[PDB]
C-alpha cells in the first residue's frame, strides 16, 4: 500500500482522541499551515538572539517532528498543537486528516526522484527497549512520516543508547552534505527516565541553476548590525534572476538550484533600514506577496560565500506560542504512544554551507560569457549587510529551511 496514491479510505488512520478545527488542495493547505508556524517561530527565536548572530533552521522538519508527537496526544495536548503548528487553519478538518495530507506532502517533497538536486528526510523513533509500544502509532508513524521504531536501553544503559542514536545521525546528517537539520524530542515518564525519543533529519545538496565563478570572488567588507564591519568572500555575477524591489527598500531575490523545483529566496533592506525592523514586520502574508510579485530581471548578483550553523532549545519559543501541556509533566497528555508521558526536551541544530556551486562541494571551476552586452542601467543587489534566506520547494510552496545571515566573516 504505497501513501503516495492510496485515498483517505484506502489508509484507515485509527485516531484515538479526534480533534475538529474551528470554521492536492489540501496539500497546499498545509504548506501555508506549515508557513505560518515557520515565521511566526522565526520571529519568536529572532527576538531572543542577538541582532548580530547568525540563524538557521528547518521548520519543515520541526512542524513534522511534532506532527508526529501529535499522533499520541490527546485533549489539551492534541489541541494547542493543533493550534501552535497551524494545523487548525485547514478549516473544518480533522487531527487524523492533517496526518493524511502529510503523507501527501511528504511523497511529492522526498519520494519524487530525479535529482540534480537532492532533498532527503529521515525519521526515526527510539522507544524504551522494555515497553510495550501502541502499535497503530508504530505503524502510521512507518507509513506517514517513514519513522520506523528502533528498541534501546533506555533505563539500565542511557550511555549506550545515546551512542547509538548519534550513529544514526552521523549515518544521515553528515558524499558530502553541506546543509542539513536536525531535530530531537525525548518524551519521558513521570519517573524522569527516557521512554522514546524522535529523530528527524532533512538535508539538502543542490547545484547553483546559475553558478558563480570562483574568479570572481573577492573578499570585501560585509557591514553588521553592530556598526562595525569584517572581511567577507563576496561572489559575483550577471544574469536573469527573479527579483523585485518592495516596500521602502527592500530588495527580494531568487536563486534557483538545478531542477528549478527548489530555491534560495534573499530577503535585503536598504541600508538605512534595519533587518530587525523586516524581521518583525514579516508575516506570513506579507511573504507570500512579495514571492508572487518575483518577476525575472537582468541584473547584477553580489552575495557573500558563507557558512552559518545554529543550535537551540525549542521549549521556550515553543511555549510562550501556546505549547504548554506537552512539556508539563502534570498535564502532558500523550496517551495514544504507549499500550504518563510529557516532553523534558526539544532541541534543534542545522547549518547551511553556501558557494559558488551553490549548496554542495566546492569546485575548481570557471565561466566563460562570449556575445553578452546589458543595459549599463540595470538593477544590482549588494548583499554586503545581514539578509534573511529561505530555501523553499516551489511546486508546494513550503519553507524547507529558512534562516539570517547576519555575518559570513570566516574568523
Ligand atoms: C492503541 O491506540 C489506539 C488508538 O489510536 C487504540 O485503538 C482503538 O482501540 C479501541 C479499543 O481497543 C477500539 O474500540 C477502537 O476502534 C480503536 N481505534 C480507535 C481510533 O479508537 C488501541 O486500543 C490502542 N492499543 C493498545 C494496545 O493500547
Ligand atoms: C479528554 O478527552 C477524552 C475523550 O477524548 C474525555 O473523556 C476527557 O474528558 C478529556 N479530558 C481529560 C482530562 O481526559
Ligand atoms: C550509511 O550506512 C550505510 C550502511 O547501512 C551505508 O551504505 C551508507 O554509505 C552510509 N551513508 C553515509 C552517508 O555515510
Amino acid at each position: 500500500v504505497d501513501i503516495c496514491t492510496a485515498k483517505p479510505r484506502d489508509i484507515p488512520m485509527n485516531p484515538m482522541c479526534i480533534y475538529r478545527s474551528p470554521e492536492n488542495r489540501r496539500v497546499w493547505e498545509l504548506s501555508k499551515a506549515n508557513s505560518r508556524f515557520a515565521t511566526t517561530f522565526y520571529q519568536h527565536l529572532a527576538d531572543s538572539k542577538n541582532d548580530n548572530d547568525n540563524i538557521f533552521l528547518s521548520p519543515l522538519s520541526i512542524s513534522t517532528a511534532f506532527a508526529m508527537t501529535k499522533l499520541g496526544a490527546c485533549n489539551d495536548t492534541l489541541q494547542q498543537l493543533m493550534e501552535v503548528f497551524k494545523f487548525d487553519t485547514i478549516s473544518e478538518k480533522t487531527s487524523d486528516q492533517i496526518h493524511f495530507f502529510f503523507a501527501k506532502l511528504n511523497c511529492r517533497l522526498y519520494r519524487k526522484a530525479n535529482k540534480a538536486s537532492k532533498l532527503v528526510s529521515a525519521n526515526r523513533l527510539f522507544g524504551d527497549k522494555s515497553l510495550t509500544f501502541n502499535e497503530t502509532y508504530q505503524d502510521i508513524s512507518e507509513l506517514v512520516y517513514g519513522a520506523k521504531l528502533q528498541p534501546l536501553d533506555f533505563k539500565e544503559n542511557a550511555e549506550q543508547s545515546r551512542a547509538a542514536i548519534n550513529k544514526w545521525v552521523s549515518n544521515k546528517t553528515e558524499d558530502v552534505i553541506p546543509s542539513e537539520a536536525i531535530n530531537v524530542l525525548v518524551l519521558v515518564n513521570t519517573r524522569t527516565s527516557t521512554v522514546l525519543v524522535l529523530v528527524n533529519t532533512i538535508y539538502f545538496k543542490g547545484l547553483w541553476k546559475s553558478k558563480f565563478s570562483p574568479e570572481n570572488t573577492r573578499k570585501e567588507l560585509f557591514y553588521k548590525a553592530d556598526g562595525e564591519s569584517c572581511s567577507a568572500s563576496m561572489m559575483y555575477q550577471e544574469g536573469k534572476f527573479r527579483y523585485r524591489r518592495v516596500a521602502e527598500g527592500t530588495q527580494v531575490l531568487e536563486l534557483p538550484f538545478k531542477g528549478d523545483d527548489i530555491t534560495m529566496v534573499l530577503i535585503l533592506p536598504k541600508p538605512e533600514k534595519s533587518l530587525a525592523k523586516v524581521e518583525k514586520e514579516l508575516t506570513p502574508e506579507v511573504l507570500q506577496e512579495w514571492l508572487d510579485e518575483l518577476e525575472e530581471m537582468m541584473l547584477v548578483v553580489h552575495m557573500p560565500r558563507f557558512r552559518i550553523e545554529d543550535g537551540f532549545s525549542l521549549k521556550e519559543q515553543l511555549q510562550d506560542m501556546g505549547l504548554v501541556d506537552l512539556f508539563s509533566p502534570e498535564k502532558s497528555k500523550l496517551p495514544g504512544i504507549v499500550a504518563d508521558l510529557y516532553v523534558s526536551d526539544a532541541f534543534h541544530k542545522a547549518f547551511l554551507e553556501v558557494n559558488e556551486e551553490g549548496s554542495e562541494a566546492a569546485a575548481s571551476t570557471a565561466v566563460v560569457i562570449a556575445g553578452r552586452s546589458l543595459n549599463p542601467n540595470r538593477v544590482t543587489f549588494k548583499a554586503n549587510r545581514p539578509f534573511l534566506v529561505f530555501i523553499r520547494e516551489v511546486p508546494l510552496n513550503t519553507i524547507i529551511f529558512m534562516g539570517r545571515v547576519a555575518n559570513p566573516c570566516v574568523k
